[PDB]
C-alpha cells in the first residue's frame, strides 16, 4: 500500500506530464497521494497562468464578507457578515492597512502561533466564491477554467446525461480569512490554485480517518450537532492543530505559496487561513474514483448548508432516496 503514513505528498510534473490533466491526477493516486487528503503539485518552470496580474484592480467584489469568530481560540465557529461592495484595488488596500495587515513575524511557525493565539479577536474581510477565472484563454495546461466537466464525467462513468454546469471561483484573502473544517459539495475533489499574495496554510485529516474528525466535532459543537446531522456542511467550525493533537486525531499541515496548486481528494477534510492579501482560484472536478464516494456523502437536509444549482443532478442520480429530503432542506 503506497503512503501508509498518509503524508501530504508534493510533485514536480515535468512540461511533458503536465499536458493530459486526467492521466497526472491517477499518477498522483498511484503513488498514495490520495491517502493524505491534500497533494501539492508544483507546475513545471516553462508553465505560466497568466503574463501579470497588473491588471486586476477593477474585478468587483460584491459581497465582502467580516467573518466574525465566537468560542475559544482553538475551538469556535464563525458567521459571515455581509459588508458593501468593493473592489480588488480597494480590498488590497484595506488588506494592507494597519488595522488588517499581517503583523511581523519569523517565519511560518511563528506565524501559525500568531494565528492560533489571535484569531478569535478580529474580525477579517474574505472575498470569497466569485464566479471567474484568472487564467489566460491561451494557458492549455491545468487551466482551471478549462478542465472536463463533473456532469460528462458521471455521463461517461453511469451513462445519465444530467443538467449543470462546473465553473471557477476566486478567492481574495487577507490575513487572518479562514476556511473552516469541510469536505466538498458531495465529497468531489478540489483543485486551488494560489495566483499571487501571500500564503495559505492547510490543515487536512486522512479520508480513512474523517468520522474521527466528524465524531469530535460533534463532541465540540454540541448544539450544532443536534441541529444538523451533518452540520461540517454549514462550513463554520474551526478547531486548532493543539486541540486536534490532544484529542488524537490524525491529520498534516503545510503552507502553499503563490505559483502553487493544491489537490484536495474526496471526503479529504481541510481548513486553513490566509498570511495576507492573496487570490486563489478554485473548482471542484471528479475523476472515476469519485463515483463511490458520491454514493456515500453525507448531507445537510436542516436547510443550513444551500448549494448550488448543478447538486441537485448529483444527489437525484447517486443518492435517489435521499433526494426528497435533501430537496426539502433546499426550499
Ligand atoms: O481557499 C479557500 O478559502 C478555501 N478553498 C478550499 O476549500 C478548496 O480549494 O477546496
Ligand atoms: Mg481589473
Ligand atoms: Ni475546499
Ligand atoms: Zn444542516
Amino acid at each position: 500500500a503506497q503512503n501508509p503514513n498518509c503524508n501530504i505528498m508534493i510533485f514536480h510534473p515535468t512540461k511533458e506530464e503536465f499536458n493530459d490533466f486526467d492521466k497526472y491526477i491517477a499518477y498522483m493516486e498511484s503513488q498514495g497521494a490520495h491517502r493524505a487528503g491534500l497533494a501539492k503539485i508544483i507546475p513545471p518552470k516553462e508553465w505560466k497562468a497568466r503574463e501579470t496580474y497588473d491588471n486586476i484592480s477593477e474585478i468587483l467584489i460584491a459581497t465582502p464578507l467580516q467573518q466574525v469568530a465566537s468560542g475559544r481560540a482553538g475551538v469556535f465557529t464563525q458567521y459571515h457578515k455581509k459588508k458593501k461592495a468593493m473592489t480588488v484595488g480597494e480590498y488590497r488596500h484595506l488588506a494592507n492597512s494597519k488595522k488588517y495587515q499581517t503583523p511581523p513575524h519569523q517565519n511560518f511557525e511563528d506565524l501559525e502561533r500568531k494565528y492560533w493565539k489571535n484569531r478569535i479577536y478580529n474580525s477579517p474581510i474574505y472575498g470569497a466564491d466569485i464566479s471567474g477565472s484568472l487564467f489566460d484563454e491561451n494557458t492549455k495546461q491545468w487551466n482551471l477554467g478549462h478542465l472536463g466537466t463533473i456532469q460528462d464525467l458521471l455521463e461517461k462513468e453511469c451513462g445519465v446525461v444530467i443538467e449543470g454546469v462546473n465553473t471557477p471561483y476566486l478567492y481574495f484573502g487577507m490575513w487572518k480569512t479562514t476556511f473552516a473544517w469541510h469536505t466538498e459539495d458531495m465529497d468531489l475533489y478540489s483543485i486551488n490554485y494560489l495566483h499571487l499574495g501571500e500564503p495559505k496554510t492547510w490543515y487536512v485529516v486522512p479520508p480513512e480517518h474523517g468520522q474521527r474528525l466528524e465524531r469530535l466535532a460533534r463532541e465540540l459543537f454540541p448544539g450544532s450537532s443536534r441541529g444538523c446531522g451533518a452540520f461540517l456542511r454549514h462550513k463554520v467550525a474551526l478547531i486548532s492543530p493543539t486541540v486536534l493533537k490532544e484529542n488524537g486525531i490524525p491529520f498534516n499541515r503545510i503552507t502553499q505559496e503563490a505559483g502553487e496548486f493544491m489537490v484536495t481528494f474526496p471526503y479529504g477534510y481541510h481548513a486553513g487561513f490566509n498570511h495576507g492579501f492573496n487570490c486563489a482560484e478554485a473548482i471542484n472536478f471528479a475523476t472515476p474514483r469519485w463515483i463511490d464516494y458520491g454514493k456515500m456523502a453525507s448531507q445537510c437536509s436542516c436547510g443550513e448548508a444551500r448549494v448550488t444549482f448543478s447538486m441537485d443532478a448529483f444527489v437525484r442520480i447517486l443518492q435517489p432516496e435521499r433526494y426528497d429530503l435533501w430537496k426539502r432542506g433546499q426550499d
